[PDB]
């Protein structure tokens, strides 16, 4: 399908250039920000300077009543912060012309898509996210968004591979849009907004569920673990952790060593600005580094079946995630050792992914021992009315044998300007 799109706008070769058969010139203004990590990743602030043009080849100029189309991107909105963003619609990619066309708007907790034909007669269809919520799938987090129009039915909207809503637009006449698409902030007065996009695509066909399933998937990355944000995870990068089974817990460390552990404690506590949002407080407890197992390897992505070590932050001192197996039970006790004194305490934790219907970007952590051993995947279990942190081979057991567990799936939430906490 993405060979098939009409635009594929991808940063390769050191420059951001449309890759499909047209080749369609692109202006970058002087204040638009490339991740370094992943230069695919576009940051657009609320500047005048902060936009891309795409200079559309004349055959592919949408002026029609018939013409089905889709577009498809990624987007990162940081979490509103300040009443000014209330009622506010801003566009945010641009194709109108004298009012027709169609455009990507955002609002408060809003993503807008409208079509209008040249007569004034228009339809929106919107994706809606709430700030009053403990924990967000959506605030400041990557969403892939496709957009499909029948010209002869309906409009849709999808949302990380999902129809949200759909409304029809049968009754718009001719649709003739703009000769450019402009990524531009257009009408947003917080000056301090800015959006991330990614993997910008045009489509002159109505994509239908099981394309938009694929392009989910394979423009997900999925060989490489992401943070909380989406973003990608990294080596000796801190990071606050959120484990999925109880959201309102957070890790916390009982005295280093082996006559310690590592626990989840709550209430995580909430931030909040009146009417504008209130969250669980993600900045909480002893945040986890990801350190280099083979060291081989300069490249700073942790990726799947990645073997590591996990450092444990206490007190700004870094302490070694460890266990000595030969502990009772099946639930092996984890600790926070001093790294001097791991000795043959196994240590060694093999990263993965766990991609379902859920909240995306979780990922799983295999302990294994100094041989090779699989000690059991990272969870918690209940010891006196705690919750402590555990290994366990009873998690790995039930997706063997194609029982559902919770409790081993976590977060890595690292420091963000989109979340202002
Ligand atoms: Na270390």
């Amino acid at each position: 399908i993405i060979n098939t799109s009409i635009l594929n706008l991808r940063y390769e070769s050191n420059h951001l250039i449309d890759l499909s058969r047209y080749a369609s010139k692109i202006n970058i203004g002087s204040k638009v920000n490339f991740d370094p990590i992943d230069k695919n990743q576009i940051q657009l602030f609320n500047l005048e300077s902060s936009k891309i043009e795409v200079i559309l080849k004349n055959a592919i100029v949408y002026n029609s009543m018939y013409e089905n189309f889709s577009t498809s991107f990624w987007i990162r909105i940081p979490k509103y912060f300040n009443s000014i963003s209330l009622n506010n619609e801003y566009t945010i990619i641009n194709c109108m012309e004298n009012n027709s066309g169609w455009k990507v708007s955002l609002n408060y907790g809003e993503i807008i898509w409208t079509l209008q034909d040249t007569q004034e007669i228009k339809q929106r269809v919107v994706f809606k996210y709430s700030q009053m919520i403990n924990i967000s799938d959506y605030i400041n987090r990557w969403i892939f968004v496709t957009i499909t129009n029948n010209r002869l039915n309906n409009s849709k909207i999808y949302i990380n591979g999902r129809l949200i809503d759909q409304k029809p637009i049968s009754n718009l006449g001719n649709i003739h849009a703009s000769n450019n698409i402009m990524f531009k902030l257009d009408g947003c007065r917080d000056t301090h907004r800015y959006i991330w996009i990614k993997y910008f695509n045009l489509f002159d066909k109505e994509l239908n569920e099981k394309e938009i399933k694929d392009l989910y998937d394979n423009q997900s990355n999925s060989g490489i673990l992401k943070d909380f944000w989406g973003d990608y995870l990294q080596y000796d990068k801190p990071y606050y952790m959120l484990n999925l089974y109880d959201p309102n817990k957070y890790v916390d460390v009982n005295n280093v060593g082996i006559r310690g552990y590592m626990y989840l404690k709550g209430p995580r506590g909430s931030v909040m600005t009146t009417n504008i949002y209130l969250n669980s407080s993600l900045y909480r407890g002893t945040k986890f580094i990801i350190k280099k197992y083979a060291s081989g390897n300069k490249d700073n992505i942790v990726r799947n079946n990645d073997r590591v070590y996990i450092n444990v932050v206490v007190k700004n001192k870094e302490y070694r995630l460890a266990t000595n197996a030969s502990q009772a039970g099946v639930e092996k006790i984890l600790s926070a050792l001093e790294i001097p004194d791991v000795g043959n305490l196994s240590q060694v934790v093999v990263m993965k992914s766990k991609n379902d219907q859920g909240i995306t970007n979780k990922c799983k952590m295999n302990l294994q021992d100094n041989n090779g051993n699989d000690i059991g995947f990272i969870g918690f279990h209940q010891f006196n009315n705690i919750a402590k942190l555990v290994a366990s081979n009873w998690y790995n057991r039930q997706i063997e044998r194609s029982s559902r567990t919770l409790g081993c799936s976590w977060e890595f939430i690292p420091v963000d300007d989109g979340w202002g906490e």
